């Protein structure tokens, strides 16, 4: 198992370093243009090992070449649609170079239109590429929820799909505690509340820090991601994937529930969504199309 | 079982988050002067709840107080050496901003036990100590398990074996200050001596000796701080779950070594009550000499504050 | 966190090796009545602790005296109906026993949490308790977790995703006391209606309500204890880390679901304090029948005795 | 990663359970010869993965068609007891041979060191890729004999065991340390004699007690500790029984040394300096181990 992580920002790294703590690789490399930090951030990790317990292998690097037979590659290069946009392209016209058929894992953003880009350019079959945004909009909106309630944030449940901002789309009727619907213990306007929240979660966390964004939430979101494909659990997550007639959208990439395996999307499941919540979904696809 | 971590930058939260994701804390708040700063990482922090799986609370604050009634409190704040900086211009810095946190946390927490991790390691873990006005076996600092680790790990790299079988011997500080004791440094209970060439073993000894600088090398700006938070929650668990880990550390001696009323990093056992027991190994001369040597310039600093 | 656990056998063995590698105690001890048994596995258990990397006091004795002060305590005495046993039978020689291990316990133990494993559950979990003398908060059932994983084991079997992400909702007793609520049993948030026929789900929920006696066809001389010990541990760290977690155990009820004073297996928040919470779902009329029903089933054995 | 174990008493079953609660596995295989009680059990085994938290496929059986390309056998079956166990280490092997290629397989019965090197002629395969556990089990033991006597964590105690078991074993004091310090420097050399009597009768001391059975969790523990260093390739150095081919002066034999794991078993055999008065008794070990 060996894993390479494009960009030694603070996401990339978080992500790096809970890979090699709970042992979900044999081997991995930090890698990013600028000289220096990767090397540094590597480093550092490697001589975590005595204390952790980890035997993994890890080395920063700027030469591709290292990234050589990687079974998941993820993409962190990100910071402004046409920056990014040429930065992705990039990123995976050079991996795809030295690792035959690895699966790879979008985390720029605007989220869906960069997992667009990247598919497109790595020439590989849909089932391999993906996005994260699912799992942390839930991730948010269940800590709320627990807030709230005060339970433990292991047994809630969050539904949400779409996008991020006007575009996330969340379903309520999917949404429990302990399986009992939510809309059975809050009133549906302070629910309406909990869910604005979330929609500009991540402008909150930039609020604060005044300088960067959130990682600590992302980061680890992404490798629940690579734990289920790497020790074949069969999670049902939702991720930006790209549909073709489910919900009634057809070539273009969306956030909805999939089941993951050591194969990639090994099934997506289509849910039943009330008139104005489809609605929006087929709204949020069509901007997509309008910009890819 | 509640802790503070004072200072928001790379060393001080991902302490914290380390420490709630083990399940080691039921409360847990991270303390900076800044403004936003340990607000957005503290949320950030609890945000990631759910895919963890704890349920620890954390809460980033500017305010003291939060701090009340804690069992454990950790110091970063300070930083190690702006390049292009003065020894002695850090020596004031430092020794001031330790001297305060101490001071205003002490107005909330009447016993915690305390570990310090604000450079440089031996002279300020004895500031704390003085200004805490807690026993000695209360105060300690984190060094020895580091340079251990980073060590560890180069004998790991040389006979390509686990870094769990490899037991690495450490007293002294850091720079000139360390004192690397290789008799007592083994691979399944096997003196490296027997397995590695004298030349490779004293390239591996220098290497340990310069290793935070290798790190901020490669960094350009800022220092290392994944093994060092790790290093710390190691010293953390032995406390919280009493496990008596015979573990190098930055204590106050009282004769052993030759030594007395300084701070040095020797062989202790760690418990709930802290610094439960010291160990006083048989050194051979050119290593014990070494140790009293960079014991004595120690007293100096502390006699220029 | 001093922990007792009554009974050698293969429950009470495997609850209390996995509470040790768990890290959830500091110290533990096991009880049991014939001289030999307790004694080897627990100092077997102990000769574990190098290689499972923990440090927990362990032992096994016949006296009480060596369970002084524990703060949660464990009975599985009261081993399950026989081949050619009557109901009768059974509620007799297992009452016997369970009050006089709780006049025991509470001979040295003032103020523990009580966590009862003995048969018939709801039944012997009112007897200790009243033998007790602690608030009922402090004295609960482990019934509706083994169940409800068994439940979960079988949706995953069927489905073919992570036995994680799903919930299954199991209240009342064992047997055809057993409420299994399907309304409230889900996929990723998914009630299982939208994702299966009903001639299967019937089927999943008949397999549940029969799972032990399927593990003892197997078997042929014994009952389970890897789920069992599991689901009692499951709850033990709820406890010991004040979690909060939602989970359905037996305990006493006094209006909610119209039942009062008898012990049902509900969903209830756990935490350092015991039962913190006990919620009130909105059943369909059919199963709540069911579980009022069941309850006065209780009332019934518990006076002839 | 698919493992398969043998026998289903309390050995085996308890080290069965260990590797599916420390994901160390994607398909388990619990096989016996009686009927019922490795179904049963692994059922139960499987049940516990919605509260264990882990999703390995578990299932017990009676037909060895279900044990094919498995990645690691563990053979724990064992009960002229010599000649007893001898044979059922040679049926259960040709049956495995029948249906995996090329496995890793570790022996645990008794005696282990001609058990293992029965099971590897039969075997067929390099010696590298054929290994007993009982070192490792010693060892743990002694390391908690001394954290008894010193009151210290057992994460910080070495200890050096070479040869078999009982009257076989070789404990090698110099090498047994506590955080790098020796044990000769801390404790009385009537304290350590002691402390090295008690492990050399270590088994028979759980079963005197037990009066019925022997030990299983610390012999469990210890067979998974060398299944992670293969799983994981982590290069660990444990002491197992292997085949020798001069090492020592001991030629064409089973004994207990110190070696490194990798993926591919046995990665490398370390030859240590033991003081004359130890090797003559590693070498009249595997004298009659031979």
């Amino acid at each position: 198992m060996k894993i390479t992580v494009i960009g030694a920002g603070n996401v990339g790294a978080t992500t790096a370093f809970r890979i090699a703590d709970k042992k979900l690789a044999r081997e991995l490399v930090l890698l990013d243009v600028v000289e220096g930090i990767p090397q540094g951030k590597g480093l550092d990790m490697y001589e975590t090992g005595p204390v952790g317990l980890f035997d993994t292998k890890i080395t920063g690097s700027n030469d591709y070449a290292d990234t050589a037979d990687s079974d998941i590659v993820i993409i962190t290069a990100g910071l402004l649609l046409m920056k990014n946009a040429g930065i992705v392209k990039e990123v995976t016209d050079n991996i795809m170079k030295h690792s035959k058929n690895p699966i790879i894992i979008v985390v720029s953003n605007p989220l869906d239109i960069m997992t667009h880009v990247a598919w497109v350019r790595s020439g590989l079959p849909k089932e391999r590429v993906i996005g994260m945004a699912g799992v942390l909009d839930a991730a948010r909106f269940r800590s709320f929820i627990a807030m709230e309630l005060g339970v433990s944030m292991q047994d809630i449940n969050a539904c949400v799909l779409g996008g991020h901002g006007d575009a996330m789309v969340p379903v309520v009727k999917y949404t429990t505690v302990a399986g009992i619907p939510i809309s059975d213990l809050l009133p549906a306007e302070t629910i309406d509340k909990l869910v604005e929240r979330t929609r500009n979660g991540g402008a909150e966390i930039v609020e604060h820090l005044k300088q960067g964004s959130a990682f600590y939430a992302p980061a680890s979101s992404v490798v629940e991601m690579v734990e289920s494909i790497v020790l074949d659990r069969k999670r049902v997550l939702p991720c930006a994937v790209g549909l073709e007639g489910q919900y009634g959208i057809d070539k273009t990439f969306v956030g909805v529930p999939v089941k993951l395996g050591r194969n990639g999307v090994e099934q997506i499941y289509e849910i039943n969504l009330d008139q104005a919540d489809l609605d929006l979904l087929q709204k949020s696809a069509k901007i997509v199309d309008e910009n890819c």
